[PDB]
């Protein structure tokens, strides 16, 4: 008999298991909400804020009615070289949020040190795809890169049809506390990072006012081989792709049919994306420049590093702001942490209902969230930036890794001023003015100035329909 080769892989499941970390793909956990576990890693945090930064180049007139395509053509490009370095390395992408990729190299205890090494020649690797690389002489085709290693918590939060995780601890505090102490080309360990390692590998530098330290080489022994060393360390990572299917980028690849986890991943997958993977929708209608408003909540606990404290607090309040944002067909874009608690990337769209319609309705969205989540037991303080113009919408990153992301000035606005005017709800100009209200509901702020973002206009505290708060 003929034997035809090549087993169909494009299946509905292995397509919406590109948008999930293998945490989750393979992570058969309870049904219960929210769901708790805890193990230990290896965390590496890439900024690509530099990359992100281009939205404003695209913006241009220059790019005629294409400025959307051209930037998910080029982010991608850049972005590819990243994630297939971090799987040929055998690291798990948790996340794109927060203009960064979060990857995590999850291992037992005893071998943290020898893959903090493996995870130390990966970052060094990805400062290396930059090297010579830029052409506008601006935004900065270059990443910053801080590492850590401990304790890790994921946090599974999300009601009957929709999921969310989070990673939790002293490690994800310190990852990107690490990240933010980088410049271009760096890579920074967290003071954990830099006790668990294997100091005969490198040369390090002090970071003033910090425990954390800078890596200026990597110089292993005059006997150390790494590509036996990496082949010792895969003996640890369970998914690493082996044998018949050494030359998949991941194991998830394989996935075949299978309702029972379908069903449980799909969850984690936003509608049109779905659509999208079921052939239902163009390959091409999620990428574009469109008016939104964006509602950023950020939720601050005094134990943000403790997953038993903080769960039932973020789904308390997940379930409230899905209740919200059904009302006016808002959505989820993304969860992530920050240093003090938890941030929600809410997105409405700002041509569904007309001009004061609106954004009137994002703002009562906005204090109803901000009014519940003061009333959940832990949560300290609420903070809540409503930012509305042009952002760019698309699936960005790898054929095999890839999440659908907004990305703009008024995205990093939002963002912001929900950090430089906590425990209240703010918003820009253009929200203000658009909504039509009347101007006593609202109150004008003193202006700050705001790292990473210029030229904010007027910024209000939108303070409601009575004298109250």
């Amino acid at each position: 008999m003929n034997t035809p080769k090549e087993e169909f892989q494009d299946w509905p499941i292995v397509r919406i298991a590109a948008h999930l970390p293998d945490l989750i793909v393979y992570g058969h956990f309870s049904p219960e909400r929210p769901f708790m576990d805890y193990f230990d890693g290896v965390l590496m945090f890439v900024d690509i804020s530099g990359f992100t930064a281009m939205t404003e180049k695209f913006s241009s007139a220059m790019y005629m009615d294409r400025g959307a395509e051209q930037l998910v053509e080029i982010l991608n490009y850049h972005i590819s070289a990243i994630v297939e370095k971090v799987l040929i390395f055998g690291g798990d992408i948790l996340k794109f949020a927060g203009d960064a990729l979060l990857a995590l190299w999850r291992v037992e205890r005893k071998q943290l040190k020898n893959i903090i090494t493996v995870v130390i020649k990966c970052s060094l690797e990805i400062h290396g795809l930059f090297e010579t690389q830029e052409w506008e002489e601006g935004l900065d085709i270059r990443v910053k890169i801080g590492l850590a290693a401990g304790h890790i918590s994921m946090l599974v939060f999300g009601d009957e049809t929709h999921s969310h995780f989070l990673v939790i601890g002293q490690a994800v505090d310190d990852v990107r506390l690490a990240q933010n102490m980088a410049q271009m080309n760096d890579v920074i360990l967290s003071p954990n990072c830099w006790q668990l390692c294997d100091r005969s590998m490198i040369e390090i530098e002090s970071v003033p006012d910090q425990r954390a330290v800078k890596v200026n080489f990597l110089k292993p022994p005059p006997n150390f081989n790494f590509d036996e060393f990496f082949t010792k360390c895969t003996t640890f990572m369970h998914y690493y792709p082996s044998g018949e299917h050494k030359n998949l980028l991941r194991l998830a690849c394989t996935l075949k049919p299978d309702p029972e986890l379908e069903m449980s991943l799909q969850k984690y997958v936003m509608e049109s994306i779905l659509k999208q993977i079921d052939n239902k929708q163009l390959q091409g209608y999620l990428s574009e420049l469109r008016p939104v408003t964006i509602v950023f909540v950020n939720l601050m606990f005094e134990d943000q590093d403790k997953a038993e404290e903080i769960g039932p607090a973020i789904q308390d309040a997940y379930m409230h702001i899905t209740s919200v944002l059904k009302i006016f067909q808002g959505q989820i874009n993304k969860v992530f942490m920050f240093d003090k608690g938890c941030s929600f990337l809410c997105v409405f769209g700002f041509p569904g209902e007309k001009v004061p319609d609106e954004l009137t309705h994002a703002l009562e969205c906005a204090m109803d969230i901000f009014d519940f989540c003061s009333q959940v037991h832990k949560i300290q303080t609420v903070s809540i930036g409503v930012a509305s113009g042009i952002v760019f919408c698309g699936i960005v990153g790898h054929t095999v890794r890839h999440e659908y992301t907004v990305i703009g000035q008024k995205v990093n606005l939002a963002a912001r001023m929900m950090m430089y005017y906590p425990g209240i709800v703010t918003c820009d100009s253009v929200t203000y003015n658009g909504s039509n209200l009347p101007a006593y509901f609202f109150k004008e702020l003193p202006k700050k100035v705001m790292k990473g973002v210029a030229d904010s206009g007027p910024l209000y505290q939108y303070w409601g329909r009575t004298e109250k708060v």
